[PDB]
DNA sequence: GGATCTCGACGCTCTCC
DNA sequence: GGATCTCGACGCTTCC
């Protein structure tokens, strides 16, 4: 069955559930697929539920745990995830504690006496997946809190880490396919937000399931305004820009804007600084000393921008982000998607401003070079970022492979202009004439040699005869090439240097197309 | 007595003169001092008549010589201006005649008949000075209608070139001296655009002429926009800034581009050729049949821009030229206003846009090195271009030293900026240890090695230590260096070489006021 | 002679969690 | 190894 037949009030519970949220949660509704999953877990059957990160996934087994006798047995990774949670819980007076590798001895002394303690009025218990394979004492209480009828429930948090496809693997989530073997009639729920079809399916064998729901809540964040502008060649003008929006629009207004290095957030940051406004600094190599300092005074609005690598981002909650500006684009839809919904968590309009340079995909390609579909998530981005008539929103349903509603939050929705296909065919036959040339000189191609000689500057010796570049702007030759590139009539070729992974491009697969004179590429363009 | 008390229509012809205004040159009413003028005229004195090119001066004699028993003698240098103002007459029904180097016998006949003819309806007759010279037998007949009284009024156009300041000087102006000498009851009209105190003092004399007035019309011309925009440094970016005005304000409509040389001319029309634009090129070295060919054209809107050199003026008179451009700046203010005079003849709302460029001094510089006062003219125009303060009327009636009510009609009294003054002294100062190096080290620097060592780059050798150039943009260094140049602060030296004069800058006349530690170069900027 | 071109040339910096 | 920098090389380019 479908999701539809759990969006209902009907149950023994709804009226119990319906109370903790509003008095207990001191929430008023429920977000999409939240009323749905509660009522199936209540059921007490399996599910998978599939949501945005700050979707609220959390609220979905805290208050089942809430609407039972005893706990919610809760598994999840990080102890920074954990301690984010019970915060949230001491604050609304729900009795929730957690386990440690650094736990005190009189806290686990008193967590086990709490779980098999009848009156226990303690309601979620977090645990990290090493307690759960490498704790006897544990299993043995929950296996006592079990058999007394006070243990009804297991939250597995973050469950893509149980697979050999999902980017955050952990060993130690493999053994908790014991939990569903030793205590089949505990109820089990699993949440994240990156979940491919396969590793659902295989957290599922992991996890030792079967039946199960799955529920995929939709990406939409309605309040989110999504912008794609030209990245200028100037560093400095680039910065110019910058400064204007932050004293413009967003004056006095807290936002992020994210990086592709180190040296980029150290740079940009001077940059800012020197010109007024309060930014800071945040990289995997800071001293966690000011990995910290950033943070307070950034979520305090002492400073109002954190210029950061995606170093930045696990967990992160800040509500009133108003703005994140992407200095050059992520290596995916999936990072992109994720570094920029950190804005506007209090759910009131909030920009995202993506720009894109030529330059910067192939100091991506080269660095998620060891990636297996590293290039082909970074392609993918391009083409987002290529794209000029089609609905942002659009755009990100297709890859979540989503039944796609904009109303103007995204800035091809609110172009009034039309479009067309124009036939780009020559000029890729005058790049490949250009490439073969070189390569019967032996002689390797950066981009930006190429392009030179398409524009009949560069070394003399890489150009050739009767080829002549339009006399369009240079940012629309990049987007000529880069279109050829992820169309893969050129591919890149990389070389691995001493110090660095450089790209190259080269005739690619798709050349061959071409020996079809009748061959036509085109081009959207505005008319 | 001055022209106000001669702005009265009491005159015993003043009924006669509103009669053949409206009737007979379909006029309404008269422009500045031309009132003034004819009553003058009339009375039978002397009056010299200082009056933009256009403003018509011609009118002033022509009208009185209707006025008038018998004839009105007018002297006049070139062919073309005679003939101008005869197929105007012709087409006004007005009996008028003139006599040429080339003239049939059968006209010479005819014309001496009616000069005599003491029922001749003949008012006027064009003569060259080589006439007045050279011709026994024309002054024999003069003499004779003299003494019949048929001829009582003299014009001389182009009185200027009697002067040894009067930059069209002719050598047979000399002799006209005897015309007063002769016919001291005759009344003689001296009309010119280009009137210098000490050319009207030595026109006086030449012409035996005491005592006379002087009427000194302003250079106004109301209906006049006058802006100067940056010239580009990319030339094809230049023509592209060209075709969207023309294609855009100033679509279907007619005007001039001028242009510093004749390939400049020949360059730009072609370049708008290609373009779409219906452009063509007048320059003194066009075969004639070419230079003719384009005139009627244009004349009758079949060409929408004329692309021309200062060859292109003498005798133009079209109503509804709409813009006037400069490619490059003229030599000098009487130049510009003459040159873009030219717009705007029907007294409707047109254009004037000066595009000033650096470079273009130095083109100019070194061509009228062989001028006395060339640069001296050339940096007057020059201060013009500096200017973003001052109403741009205001600065040329400086130079004609006129008593000077722009109402938003030039791009300076449009501005809503403010103003203050910057203390570029150490800039200076700076540019100064350059030189100084430069002539330690027996080099001679262009205007282009100069910005380049400023800005750090160039030749290494001529580098100065701690000298950095400000991050301003290079069109603002361009300007400071102009700056200090007409400021004297920096010369001009000229070099000439097998084939071109070049020019070079060095320490100027004023750099000893540097001298002065707390010395203060000041420049205008927007706040 | 000034000025754009082209050639080897020497000078720096070398990608996230 | 790829851009930038720096150099002498030869070839070309003043109104009415
Ligand atoms: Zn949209
Ligand atoms: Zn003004």
């Amino acid at each position: 069955s479908s999701p539809a037949a759990w969006n209902k009030e009907d149950f023994p519970w709804s009226g119990k559930v319906k109370d903790i949220l509003q008095n207990v949660f001191k929430l008023e509704k429920f977000r999409p697929l939240q009323l749905e999953t509660i009522n199936v877990t209540m059921a007490g059957k399996e599910v998978f539920l599939v949501m945005p990160t700050g979707g609220g996934k959390s609220l979905c087994y805290q208050l089942p745990a809430l609407c039972s006798d005893g706990f919610t047995l809760v598994i999840c990774p990080l102890i920074s995830l954990m301690e984010d949670q019970l915060m949230v819980l001491k604050q609304l007076g729900i009795s929730a504690t957690m386990l440690n590798a650094s736990s005190s001895k009189e806290h686990v002394k008193w967590v086990h006496a709490e779980m098999v303690n009848k009156n226990s009025e303690l309601k979620l218990i977090y645990v990290t997946p090493e307690k759960i394979a490498k704790s006897k004492m544990f299993m043995s209480r929950l296996e006592k809190a079990y058999e007394a009828r006070r243990f009804t429930r297991i939250a597995v948090d973050e469950v893509h880490c149980c697979s050999q496809w999902g980017h955050d693997f952990r060993p130690d989530y493999k053994a908790l396919g014991i939990l569903k073997r030793q205590f089949p009639n505990a109820s089990l729920i699993g949440l994240t937000a990156t979940a491919t079809n396969h590793v659902l399916t295989d957290a599922q064998k992991i996890l030792c399931i079967e039946k199960c729901f799955t529920f995929t809540a939709s990406f939409n964040r309605p309040n989110l305004y999504y912008e794609v502008r030209q990245k200028p060649s100037n560093t400095e003008d680039f910065i110019e820009d910058i400064v204007k929006l932050i004293n413009g629009r967003y004056k006095g207004q807290s936002g992020i804007i994210y990086c592709f290095s180190q040296k980029d957030s150290e740079q940009v940051t001077v940059s800012l600084q020197n010109l007024g406004i309060h930014a800071g600094a945040y990289h995997a190599n800071l001293e966690p000393e000011d990995k910290t300092t950033v943070h307070r005074k950034w979520s305090a609005n002492e400073i109002q921008v954190v210029v950061a690598t995606v170093a930045f981002g696990m967990g992160i909650d800040k509500p009133d982000v108003r703005f994140v500006i992407h200095h050059s684009m992520s290596k995916s839809m999936e990072n992109y998607y994720q570094e920029s919904g950190r804005a506007g968590r209090d759910d009131m309009k909030a920009d995202c401003i993506l720009y894109y340079g030529f330059g910067d995909i192939f100091r991506i390609s080269s660095m998620v070079v060891m990636e297996n579909v590293g290039q082909q998530k970074l392609y993918e981005m391009v083409s987002y970022c290529q794209n000029i008539s089609k609905c942002r929103r659009v755009l990100m349903a297709q890859h979540f492979d989503e039944v796609w509603a904009c109303n103007k939050m995204c800035d091809n929705c609110c172009k009034d202009s039309a479009f067309e296909r124009k036939n780009i065919t020559e000029y890729c036959r005058d790049l490949i004439k250009i490439l073969k040339q070189a390569e019967e000189l032996n002689e390797k191609l950066t981009p930006l040699k190429l392009i030179d000689s398409w524009m009949g500057k560069g070394a003399a010796k890489l150009r050739v005869a009767g080829v002549v570049a339009p006399t369009l702007p240079r940012e629309d030759l990049e987007k000529i090439i880069a279109h050829f590139l992820i169309q893969q009539y050129l591919k890149e070729d990389y070389s691995f240097t001493a110090y660095a992974t450089i790209s190259y491009l080269k005739i690619g697969p798709k050349a061959n197309l071409l020996n079809n004179e009748a061959h036509a590429i085109t081009m959207q363009v505005t008319k």
